[PDB]
């Protein structure tokens, strides 16, 4: 028997709750889905219930129960989705479809992408104070599997992560936001394949490859969790005993991996941390040398920004934890792959399906060790054909890093599917998640979107559910 949900947590949760039932209330972003074989008629379809909804009989109908209606229709090959909070905002978004318009709330193409989404897990800078809170309080899947992780930490660590998210007092740091965001990847990951999607292949960076390595099929949530247990203490204990000649700073450039090469020559301890993107690197070493690559940067025009860390995780300050890192994964069991891998610690390459297991002992070392070849995994992801990539986080800062590859690996459309952010609403977020998962042809039963119908007044008076 795991340890329970702690009598702090569900204080907190209590005082939660009581705090949210006195706000006032949100009008639910619903959506609204259309669709035929071809363009054409998908956009009469939308131009006809944009009419209808403007009627005193649509009006008279909520968009819960228009949205039900519709997804209970055949949803063909020419697909779009209206997010909308009112009528007024749902008719907009319906001519504009009809008038083959973009619009901020509206997506819509032509036909399904042809290749499964990357899930990408990443983590650092991710983080703010009231992550999670909101949807572990609105959504009882995501809670569910919130709960779960906090119970196998709570085993690992000794104590909860779901406490942390609770108390609007407390903050993150080098440690908990690394186990407490992996929480939230899990969460959220298993909330998607609730609504029946899934991953075609997953990228990780740093702190989201634990979480990388159960999406993937490659190690049980049991041990992904002691995985991202065993880096973050360690890491948060040895970064926070460093001082004078013992720091090292982390910092993004904007040099490429050539232009990093040339430029090394000058600072002879520098280490490359993280390739993110074609000319993003993050880089790590001692203070002056850090400074000194920053201060010519800036004079070529190019942006270098510190991050607030006395030590640099994948270079070789890391080498005293290895051995500990090594001791407390003894017994973690790594298994064949249910889906694709781009394995950003082996440089960037391909696991297939089906293949031999990677996520030993060895592949939790040398992922802190060394350095994160994400720009790499993210070319060879669109060079074998995949277009969508959606990001599992509190907010969706790799996908920014994303962007940057595929435009220049000639990909200008990619299909960008954030999750969670500051300052938005996150039921909503993930509303929008799930709509463009349908939108673009991914697995995703649009039907669970909508909760079971319990009377005609949950339906809409259109097709399919016209009443007799
Ligand atoms: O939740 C708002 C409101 O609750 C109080 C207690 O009435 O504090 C609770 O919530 C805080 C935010 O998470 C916690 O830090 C605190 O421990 C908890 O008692 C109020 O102080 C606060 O205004
Ligand atoms: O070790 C000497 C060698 O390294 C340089 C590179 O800029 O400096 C570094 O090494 C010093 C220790 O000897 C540290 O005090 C300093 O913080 C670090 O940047 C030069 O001194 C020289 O080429
Ligand atoms: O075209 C089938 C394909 O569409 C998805 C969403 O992208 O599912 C939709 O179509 C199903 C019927 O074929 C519905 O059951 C479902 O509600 C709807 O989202 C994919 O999951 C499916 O492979
Ligand atoms: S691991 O354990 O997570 O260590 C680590 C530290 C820093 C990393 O940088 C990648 C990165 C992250 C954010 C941004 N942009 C922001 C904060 O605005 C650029 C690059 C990766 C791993």
């Amino acid at each position: 028997e795991l340890p329970g949900v702690t009598e702090e947590a569900l204080r907190l949760k209590e005082a939660a709750l009581e705090e949210l039932a006195a706000q006032e209330v949100t009008a639910p972003l619903v959506p609204l889905a259309v669709s035929a074989f071809l363009t054409s008629r998908k956009k009469a379809a939308a131009a006809e219930l944009a009419d209808w909804m403007q009627s005193p009989e649509g009006q008279a109908s909520s968009l819960e129960s228009i949205g039900r209606s519709l997804s209970r229709r055949n949803h063909g090959r020419s697909r779009a989705v209206v997010l909308a909070h009112d009528h007024d905002e749902a008719i907009k978004g319906l001519r504009a479809v009809a008038a083959g318009k973009q619009a901020p709330n509206v997506f819509s193409v032509d036909g399904p992408v042809t290749t499964g989404p990357v899930w990408v897990l990443a983590g650092f800078g991710a983080q703010h104070r009231k992550m999670g809170k909101s949807l572990y309080l609105r959504n009882e899947v995501f809670a569910a599997w919130i709960e779960k992780v906090d119970a196998l930490v709570q085993d690992e660590l000794g104590y909860s992560v779901l406490e942390l998210i609770l108390d609007d007092a407390q903050d993150y740091g080098i440690e908990t936001t690394q186990v407490t965001i992996f929480a939230i990847q899990i969460a959220l990951g298993e909330l998607l394949r609730h609504h029946g999607a899934k991953p075609a292949a997953v990228i990780g960076q740093s702190l989201g490859e634990a979480a990388s390595a159960y999406f993937a099929g490659g190690l049980s949530l049991r041990d992904a969790t002691r995985a991202i247990c065993s880096r973050s203490h360690l890491m948060g204990e040895g970064e926070a005993m460093l001082f004078g000649e013992y720091i090292r700073l982390m910092a993004l450039v904007e040099y490429s991996a050539d232009e990093i090469r040339e430029v090394f020559s000058d600072f002879p301890d520098l280490e490359v941390c993280v390739y993110a993107a074609p000319t993003q690197t993050v880089i790590g070493g001692p203070p002056e040398q850090v400074d000194a690559i920053l201060a010519r940067a800036e004079a070529e025009g190019k942006f270098a920004r510190k991050f607030a860390t006395k030590g640099a995780s994948h270079t070789s300050q890391m080498d005293p934890l290895l051995g500990e890192l090594t001791a407390e994964l003894q017994g973690i069991k790594p298994t064949s792959p249910t889906c694709g891998i781009f394995s950003t610690v082996h440089e960037g390459r391909y696991i297939k399906p089906g293949g031999e297991p990677i996520h030993d002992v060895e592949y939790w070392k040398k992922g802190l060790r060394h350095s994160v070849y994400f720009t790499h995994g993210i070319r060879n992801a669109v060079d074998s054909g995949h277009t969508t990539f959606l990001e599992l986080a509190p907010n969706p800062v790799a996908l920014m890093q994303v962007a940057l590859t595929t435009a220049d690996a000639g990909l200008h459309d990619a299909q960008l599917i954030p999750t969670l952010a500051r300052k938005q609403d996150e039921v909503s977020s993930m509303v929008s998640t799930m709509a463009q998962l349908y939108v673009y042809g991914h697995d995703l039963d649009i039907r669970t979107l909508f909760s079971r119908a319990s009377g005609p007044q949950d339906y809409a008076n259109i097709p399919p559910t016209r009443f007799k």
